[PDB]
């Protein structure tokens, strides 16, 4: 008799695998032919290849079984010929084990991949680096492949060589991800490839010893449990010997013993759910993301085929449409299986995008663009949203997804911040206004899991809301851009069904886990419901909001470019009878906008492929959308003759006058003056009097109006300051403390010759200069206003850099207003504890405002997205020193993703408004985001707000998206207070009736929602009232 | 704060008050003006209810 | 109100243990030691006094 | 915690009541005995004799 | 102090600690409506001796 | 003025080793 | 494999890094040195550049 030392049991066990059980799993019976043909191009689609391989046009040359045959984003095509043969492998699997080659450390889908196309033109599997095994004929006769006379059969490898991004040093500038160059950079070499038949026992002996010694490993040293399984693992490793595998029943038996004990009746009822997230574009182009949705699905109804009680979801619409236009019968598969009910679709949007810097319309576009093709292609309706990768989310979605109709909420990566961890995993979001959502986060904090034990109990761990919930959900599925669950997790799970000592997981699908959860945390508690009010902040990267500009502004001017087309459509459609409503051109130019608008490409983390075609993607819409609306111009005037005629037809949805608000003012008393006296340059336009340093800087903007100074006298406005950041983790992603310290105050500028426009303007031009950066500065004072506009000309040449712009404001308050989606929310400006610390950069929506009891000032922007409020006590005397100073962020110069980032010139406008008001900031806020346009001809508005109580806004004006030729108009509040108003349309709108619809535009409305109307039944819309809750969203169809 | 978010948010469930207390929007404000007590509480209430009541 | 206490205090004192643990056996035992710090005409008291109770 | 043979004995012994010169078992340990026969997250404890253990 | 104003005023030049507020105790809060005759009083004589002053 | 985090700054020189410095050690001047 | 010339002040610094880093992982978090420690190589390595030497 010998003593027990579990810790060296397991390193025996360890080994036991690494060496012994492991290949004696596939046994191999013979070897298959192989032949190759080479594209180092853009790819055929397999479907028109296939079909002139079955006619014949194409050469094969011999391939030896080792050897190298990669290119870098090549595709090759691999014919096999194998020499199966039947009557001896009858009841027992037969499979492929195609490898390709792959690398040990470097990742699991970030390699080169391929499907194994039938001869036909069908698809049967895909090999992956942890899943390359291709089922060939199946234990109970059937085959998949079609067997000839002989015993004999052909298949066709479609390999895709796709080199990987990352060189040696992690996070390091390569030079691979920009064209499809045809050379040898990462060449992979082919390796073992034969005919193998299944072993069952030795996998599930295999399966069993895994769970056991994950077991073991985890739990603590004072637990009968642990030398239990200890003694059990050391008893049956005594017996299995490799020379002879009849000796496996006769050890998973004394195995057996400790596997059957069921669980404490206290654990966790965690729920599995097969998950694989394929990125759309990040690291490949948008013509790969296809090939690795189509491994995906034949990966996961390939698995699917042969184990039942399995589940799987998958989000982004996108990637569904592709599949059903490119692969009819994966599509025809993936819809049969879905009636049976274990291929969920989840996930309401169209494409999983970002949050903080898409707008509003673009959100509730992707809503209702995924939700009708989910409901006209699927016949399948969502109830939540599934957004488990994305920075950050804005305070209105709560509102938006319970007027969408969905009513449950699940993320992931708010787990992901660097310094405080959030109070909960299950609780209810509160929305801005009032909406309450229920939210649920993923425990493992991860969407991508390989089912190990040690993080199964990690879920567990780490779950703060242990004491009311008893329900979790767990993804897993190798993920981030390519896999798909395999045998081992399914294998894991159905092992782990009721294991003692390990918490409880079986298979379910969302829907029942949320119903749980609203039992176990709403109808339960009855008073102790955790609720969380306000808005999800991620504490990691923050560096995405200025990243990539020209995606951001680009975004911003299509945006606009929409608004005011969809204006114009709808305005010729409903002027004159026989114009056809551009109904595909403008779903063309969406579905592309709102595919550019991904949660790895709007903030910019990509090859230079994705920010190129989004580029001349972009370029192509503006283009598209302004020949556009001239041409539904021209057509308006051909209603009656001799209207008007308007120059650079500006319009905007916003304006200082009521009655103005969808005006068709045209885009271009007392005079500025300019009293150039000492080392300074001083205007004054009746309203505000400025002063002009020597370069190119303000330190003093009075305020005449009022005899206020709200410049500090420690700093001056204007001033350029180029931080270095060197990031270590997520370079493009990420800006760390590192700034913010080593500051680079630029000091190298002279101001130029002072002109007055000819319309009456006044501007000065002054130069900046850097170590490779120059900036072409203006300063407007528009005459009759109170507004300063600065315009800047950047040619950003430098590298690992970061340019940044102040306007300090004597204002002092404690919190800072920035805007949301459909409203504003409050920060912290003096950082008081750590949390707060965190939040030191925040994405800014188009104006950033301070406030005090009643004096507000204002800095208005046009294509900048991130900013940082901070403090300002300098030195002075009289407490002239005291005051808050909002840095603007230009742009940042990443170098990891992209060896060369924003080189050339950028355009930068923004503006800061003193006394600023809510409606003269929103009105001049969008003058600035407005689009200049030719000569289109001028209307008089559609829809008007004439006793307007508050500030209630028009955001959008449309058609109906069924052909009625209903009008739709969508309403909101942007101040906070209530409001009031009164809508009244014009002439042809006469004995109409207007109604309340929620977001999908149907006329279903819940019970809990503010509502806006009077009664809810058919109002005449002529003096129509609505009324408005704090941030209320309304939105209302009237008829002809 | 008067919906309270983190752990520390609730530790700030009883405060002292002195003659008033005002809660304010954009434009409208509402106040409780004390005479004699040092102590109140503030927290949101959303009821069951129809119309957002 | 005892009897309303103790029933929701019950809820969670009825689940059965993993079936995992150590068997224990549970023994009554008095140790009287014959003369330490006592004389021997007080042990006698001490263990009537163990056996009474 | 303290059984070093926990891999092969799942049985143990435990001498309840006040000794060391003087006492005998109580109601207490009488009735925690009976409280935690099968408790969740406490080893098992039943009465018996030292021949059966 | 003159040691810490020169740690950490003269000498970090940028990295002073500052903490902007109200400095609030997170236990008691009972005592703010205990004994309100007291509280009750004190303002009463507060008004008092703003008046007759 | 920002707080200080230590196992970010352990992070970060070490992949200053990593990167930056190790490379400026030695300076090439021809081949053989 | 080329000819090279060696480079003294660089090397010092990398190996004062190396050492000051590796003395800040294994110290503790409640010892004064580590903190120390910790703010001197947050200021050393805001002043390092790698696109002049000097
Ligand atoms: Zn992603
Ligand atoms: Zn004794």
């Amino acid at each position: 008799s010998m003593f027990l030392l579990p810790n060296q049991q397991l390193e025996r066990c360890d080994r036991v695998m690494q060496q012994r059980v492991k290949p004696h799993i596939h046994t191999t019976l013979a070897a298959c032919t192989l032949r190759s043909f080479h594209n180092p191009g853009e790819p055929v689609p397999s479907s028109e290849f296939l079909a002139k391989v079955r006619n014949g046009q194409v050469p094969f040359e011999p391939f030896r079984v080792p050897g190298v045959w990669g290119t870098t984003w090549g595709t090759t095509w691999f014919e096999v010929n194998g020499h199966i043969d039947m009557a001896a492998v009858k009841g027992r699997k037969v499979e492929l084990m195609v490898d390709l080659g792959w690398l040990d450390h470097r990742g699991p889908g970030f390699q080169s991949e391929g499907l194994v196309y039938r001869a036909d033109g069908t698809a049967i599997k895909s090999a992956n680096p942890r899943n390359h095994w291709i089922p060939l004929v199946y234990a109970d006769g059937s085959s998949t492949v079609e067997l000839d006379e002989h015993g004999d059969f052909t298949v066709y490898i479609e390999a895709a060589a796709n080199p990987f991004v990352e060189g040696p040093t992690p996070f390091s500038p390569t030079e691979l991800g920009e064209e499809a160059t045809g050379t040898c950079d990462f060449p992979y070499t082919l390796s073992r490839m034969d005919i193998t038949i299944f072993n069952e026992d030795v996998f599930a002996y295999d399966m069993d010893l895994e769970t056991v010694s994950s077991l073991i490993r985890e739990l603590k040293d004072d637990d009968p449990r642990y030398w239990q399984l200890a003694k059990a693992l050391q008893r049956s490793l005594n017996i299995y010997d490799e020379r002879d595998l009849e000796t496996v029943p006769a050890a998973r038996a004394a195995l057996a013993g400790v596997l059957a004990e069921p669980a404490a009746s206290s654990a966790i009822n965690h729920i599995a759910i097969g998950h694989a997230h394929i990125d759309s574009a990040w690291l490949w182009p948008v013509r790969e993301t296809r090939r690795k949705v189509a491994r995906t699905v034949s990966n996961v109804l390939a698995l699917m085929d042969e184990d039942p009680d399995f589940t799987y979801a998958m989000s982004s619409a996108q990637q569904y449409a592709w599949l059903e236009e490119e692969h009819p019968d994966l599509f025809a598969r993936m819809k049969r299986r879905i009636e049976e009910g274990r291929f969920i679709p989840v996930g309401g949007m169209w494409v999983e995008s970002d949050n903080m810097i898409p707008s509003g319309e673009s959100l509730v576009r992707q809503i209702t663009f995924g939700r009708r093709y989910f409901k006209e292609h699927l016949g399948v309706t969502p109830r939540g949203i599934w957004l488990p990768d994305s920075f950050g989310y804005a305070g209105s979605w709560p509102q938006i997804a319970r007027r969408a109709g969905f009513d449950w909420f699940l993320t992931q990566k708010i787990s992901w911040n660097d310094t405080t961890k959030f109070p909960h995993h299950s609780f209810m979001w509160e929305g801005i206004d009032g909406t309450r959502i229920l939210t649920h986060f993923p425990p493992s904090d991860t969407y991508c899991s390989s089912m190990s034990m040690r993080e199964l109990m990690y879920s567990q761990r780490n779950f703060l809301d242990k004491d009311l919930s008893r329900n979790a959900i767990l993804l897993y599925g190798f993920g981030d851009g390519g896999g798909g669950p395999t045998r081992e997790m399914t294998a894991r799970i159905r092992r782990d069904h009721d294991l003692a000592g390990a918490p409880k997981i079986d298979f379910g699908t969302p829907d029942q886990l949320f119903d749980r959860v609203r039992k176990d945390i709403v109808d339960d508690a009855r008073g102790e419901t955790p609720v969380f009010h306000g808005e999800l902040y991620l504490e990691l990267h923050r560096g995405t909001l200025t990243a990539q500009q020209d995606m951001k502004r680009g975004c911003r001017q299509e945006e606009s470019m929409l608004r005011v087309v969809e204006y114009l459509c709808a305005v010729a459609s409903i002027k004159n009878p026989g114009y056809v409503y551009p109904r595909e051109e403008l779903d063309r130019i969406w579905k592309t906008l709102l595919l550019n608008q991904f949660h790895d490409i709007l903030p910019g983390s990509a090859i230079a492929w994705v920010h190129r075609q989004a580029r001349e993607e972009y370029a192509r819409d503006i283009a598209h959308l302004r020949d556009i609306a001239a041409a539904a111009g021209q057509a308006v005037k051909e209603a009656e003759p001799g209207i008007a005629t308007v120059k650079h037809a500006v319009i905007a949805p916003y304006a200082s006058n009521p009655q103005y608000s969808w005006a068709v003012r045209d885009g271009g008393v007392i005079p500025v003056s300019v009293e150039r006296g000492g080392n300074a340059i001083i205007l004054d336009n009746g309203r505000l009097r400025v002063r002009i340093e020597a370069d190119g800087t303000v330190s003093s903007l009075i305020d005449l109006a009022l005899r206020r100074e709200l410049v500090p006298s420690g700093v001056r406005m204007g001033r350029y300051e180029l931080l270095k950041d060197e990031p270590f983790h997520w370079d493009a992603w990420d800006i760390q403390r590192d700034a913010f310290l080593a500051a680079d105050t630029l000091t190298d500028a002279m101001v130029e010759h002072v002109e007055d426009m000819p319309d009456g303007s006044a501007a000065i031009h002054v130069v900046t200069r850097a170590r490779g950066v120059e900036i072409h500065t203006v300063i407007t004072l528009r005459p009759g206003s109170g507004s300063l506009d600065f315009t800047a000309d950047v040619n950003w040449h430098a590298v690992e850099k970061f340019l940044k712009v102040d306007m300090p404001v004597t204002v002092q308050a404690v919190n800072a207003q920035y805007e949301c989606q459909y409203g504003l929310v409050e920060r912290p400006i003096n950082k008081n504890t750590r949390s707060d610390d965190a939040k030191f950069e925040s994405c800014t929506h188009r104006f950033v405002r301070i406030a005090d009891a009643d004096y507000a000032a204002a800095v208005v922007n046009a294509s900048t997205y991130g900013s940082d409020v901070s403090p300002i006590h300098a030195a002075a005397a009289h407490g002239a020193g005291r005051g808050t100073m909002v840095r603007l962020s230009l742009l940042s110069a990443p170098l990891y993703p992209d060896p060369r980032t924003d080189q050339g010139e950028h355009f930068f406008a923004w503006s800061l408004v003193a006394g600023a008001g809510m409606e003269s900031v929103l009105a001049e806020a969008s003058r600035l985001n407005a689009p200049i346009m030719g000569e289109l001809p001028a209307v008089r508005p559609l829809a008007t707000l004439t006793d307007v109580a508050g500030t209630p806004v028009l955001d959008w004006v449309k058609l109906a998206d069924d052909g009625s030729g209903d009008l739709i108009v969508r309403l909101y509040e942007a101040a906070g207070g209530d409001a009031k108003a009164t809508l009244r349309l014009d002439d042809t709108f006469a004995g109409c009736t207007v109604e309340e619809v929620n977001l999908m535009e149907e006329p279903v409305l819940a019970d809990d929602l503010p509502r806006a109307l009077v009664a809810g039944g058919p109002v005449p819309a002529e003096g129509a009232s609505v009324s408005f809750t704090p941030f209320q969203i309304v939105t209302l169809r009237i008829r002809r």
